[PDB]
């Protein structure tokens, strides 16, 4: 007769292609990639012969068999393909096979094929549009906006998106390299502690508790093998396999490393982090260079120099045939993106004519044109155009996509930039004509979280009533909150100024919005950008 039919034992059924070390600082320890999964499984068999040859089916195909030798059983095999598998045990013999019930085993794999997808509801003010106007749609969520801002991934309107980048990946480096990272508290040493072990300017993960190791909705069991912010962004992938997920390197207080990539040997070593690092996570879509800036005039004041035009150009050269090989031998797209200043003088260090044939995306940020850092000089920190009383006004976002198109870009590839947040002084005085911004201030606005710079959420939710003014400059395209009896000013994008920018992008063919960051928008700018680029209304 045919053997008894086997029981599967109680037991581990969670596996993982890329293995997480639960007990590493180091990113080097932190994380394995294998080329496929440990699996083991065991069995007993209460009643009857127990065959001659027992078997491991995953969905009725055999990963493992083997001589059936007593009333117990254990197999370990490898699973090389992310997922959920009905696993069951049979035993053969001339006879028949038996086979066990089903056991359900999980295989992790950082492209999130073992995670329900994470379709979360819309929050506050968010509305849904589809994605259908072919315009890019971007924003940026930040590492640490899961701690006091408690901005989580399952927070992120995510159908109203066609792009979503992550800050920032960092470059590893100590003295000399990073040194920028020393202006925050503990920010420096936490690096130096990732990148133990691992070399200067390969990329790394600045705070891999957020990135990977904090419990969040949807990964919150124990030996779920990607949790944080990486884990959410897998179960994401799943329910938006369109969104565009791009980690986002530098920033403004990780761009030190890139001023050393003249030298092609670090250049090199960075570039193969950069594909190792997207072989590692399958979610991410490719790479945005978050480079402030090239020429210096980023946070570090010891930084910058003429080389670095031509350095950025190579850098992108080598990326896209980096990504470009990763494409064929995936079988994905990949995308090269670049977030850069939009101030004409920084913009003509930079070839762009030539660096653009690389990219997919130009970010132009086209915000923090004024703010807090000098208390003389105010303005629209990310107006369309100049106010009428001072038309010559250099920082402006037409000025920007101008210095772009005067290079030689092509307009499609220029993704202009929204501002989810206000910048602001206090005591401003000694101005005319009750235009706040022709006087001088005495310090910063007092900001949600840093100094000089509001949540718009805030801004909307706390200085459109009582003493407060407002103000839309429709020359400049800009609305300002002005508070007489402190003389706090605030500048700031709202729904009309995203709707002149979204018309503004379509009147002369440009890419599409941007905007950061996403943890201080309550929605009215995200609905905008949507609206504005024509965008429909709905679910698709
Ligand atoms: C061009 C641009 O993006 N804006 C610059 C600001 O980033 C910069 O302020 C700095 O902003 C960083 C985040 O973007 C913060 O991490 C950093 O603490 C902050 N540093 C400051 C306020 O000194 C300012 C600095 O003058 O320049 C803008 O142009």
């Amino acid at each position: 007769a045919a053997p008894g039919k086997p029981t599967i034992a109680w037991g581990n059924t969670k596996f993982a292609i890329v293995e997480v070390d639960q007990a590493a600082t180091a990113y080097n320890n932190l994380v394995k990639v294998k080329n496929a999964a440990d699996v083991s499984v065991s069995w007993n068999l209460w009643n009857g012969d127990t065959g001659t040859t027992a078997k491991v089916l995953l969905n009725g195909k055999e990963a493992w068999s083997g001589p059936s030798t007593g009333s117990s059983g254990t197999a370990n095999f490898k699973v090389n393909k992310g997922g959920r598998y009905q696993m069951q045990v049979a035993l053969c013999n001339a006879d028949g096979c038996t086979a066990s019930d089903a056991t359900e085993i999980v295989v992790a794999d950082t492209d999130g094929s073992h995670l329900a997808p994470l379709k979360e509801p819309l929050l506050e003010k968010n509305k849904p549009y589809k994605q259908n106007s072919g315009k890019v749609v971007g924003s940026y969520f930040v590492e640490w906006g899961v701690y006091g801002r408690n901005f989580t991934v399952d927070k992120i309107p995510a159908q109203n998106l066609t792009h979503l980048l992550y800050g920032f990946i960092p470059i590893c480096g100590g003295n000399g390299i990073n040194d920028s990272l020393k202006e925050i508290e503990g920010s420096f040493q936490a690096l130096q502690r990732s990148c133990q072990g691992r070399e200067d300017f390969k990329v790394s993960i600045h705070d891999p508790f957020a990135a990977l190791q904090k419990a969040q909705k949807g990964v919150t069991a124990w030996d779920d093998p990607y949790k944080g912010n990486f884990g959410q962004l897998m179960a994401l992938k799943q329910a938006h396999p369109d969104l565009k997920i791009l980690p986002s390197i530098g920033g403004w207080t990780l761009s030190d490393p890139f001023f050393f990539m003249g030298d092609k040997v670090k250049r090199d070593r960075f570039v193969g982090s950069v594909k190792e690092f997207l072989q590692t996570w399958k979610f991410f879509d490719g790479v945005d260079i978050a480079w402030e800036f090239p020429g210096g005039k980023g946070a570090n004041p010891n930084l910058g120099s003429p080389q670095d035009g031509e350095t950025y150009v190579l850098l992108m050269k080598e990326l896209r045939a980096m990504l470009d090989q990763l494409s064929v031998e995936t079988g994905r797209k990949y995308e090269l993106t670049s977030a850069i200043s939009a101030g004409k003088d920084m913009i003509d260090k930079v070839a762009y004519n030539v660096a653009q044939n690389s990219m997919d995306h130009i970010f132009l940020m086209s915000y923090d044109f004024y703010g807090a850092a000098d208390l003389k000089n105010l303005g629209h920190q990310t107006a369309l155009n100049a106010p009428a009383w001072k038309p010559d006004t250099a920082y402006t976002t037409v000025n920007g996509v101008n210095a772009l198109l005067a290079q030689g870009v092509k307009p499609g590839k220029i993704v202009v930039g929204t501002a989810m947040y206000g910048r602001g002084w206090t005591g401003v005085n000694g101005y005319q004509n009750n235009i706040p911004f022709t006087g001088t201030a005495t310090g910063p606005v007092k900001g949600t979280w840093e100094n000089g710079i509001v949540d718009y959420r805030q801004i909307a939710g706390q200085f459109m009533s009582g003493e407060w003014q407002y103000t839309y400059d429709a020359t400049a395209e800009a609305p300002y909150v002005f508070k007489p009896s402190t003389g706090d000013l605030i500048t700031f994008d709202d729904a009309r100024s995203v709707q002149a920018k979204g018309k503004y992008v379509l009147d002369k063919q440009l890419g599409g919005l941007f905007s950061a960051m996403i943890d201080a928008d309550n929605g009215d700018i995200l609905n905008s950008m949507n609206a504005s680029l024509g965008n429909s209304a709905g679910v698709q």
